[PDB]
């Protein structure tokens, strides 16, 4: 018990719904729909014990189309008339001992919201000791860590 390997689950991708007369006052003209790519837990959960940021590459035709996100939720939003491939790179905590991991995916903007998401799993073959602590001590633990005495 030198190295402990552990993985955890993520849902990456985007939801899409097409814009109507509400949006923001500086809506591109002709952009048709809004989106919101991301990187999720499963129900959910904050992953930010584990991922330290999210960053997102656009199509060259957006504005700075690298986009990070240094706190969660791993998101960000959106508008366009189209569908183009974002590169998504996910940093790890330094206590994952893990490098920078890319997915790809594809801007889903039909067919009334869709959803395009897809489910992977992060592994981290050889994190710090001290990842663990972080990864136990998140919040939601319902366990005893100790010797409770107990009733029959």
């Amino acid at each position: 018990i030198k190295t402990l390997s552990v993985s955890r689950p993520i849902i990456y991708g985007n939801t899409a719904k097409k814009m109507g007369s509400v949006k923001p006052p500086n809506a591109p003209a002709e952009h048709t729909h809004l989106w919101t790519i991301f990187v999720r837990g499963p129900q959910n959960e904050d992953i930010s014990y584990f991922i330290k940021k999210v960053v997102f590459k656009l199509h060259d035709t957006y504005p700075n189309p690298v986009r990070s996100i240094e706190a969660p939720p791993f998101e960000l939003t959106e508008t366009g008339w189209g569908e183009f491939d974002i590169n998504i790179k996910v940093y790890f905590v330094e206590e994952a001992n893990e490098k920078v991991l890319n997915f790809y995916h594809r801007l889903r903007l039909h067919p009334a919201e869709v959803s395009s998401v897809y489910f992977d799993e992060i592994v981290f073959n050889e994190p710090n000791e001290e990842f663990f602590k972080i990864l136990m001590s998140r919040p939601g633990n319902l366990l005893p860590s100790l010797e409770r005495p107990h009733r029959d």
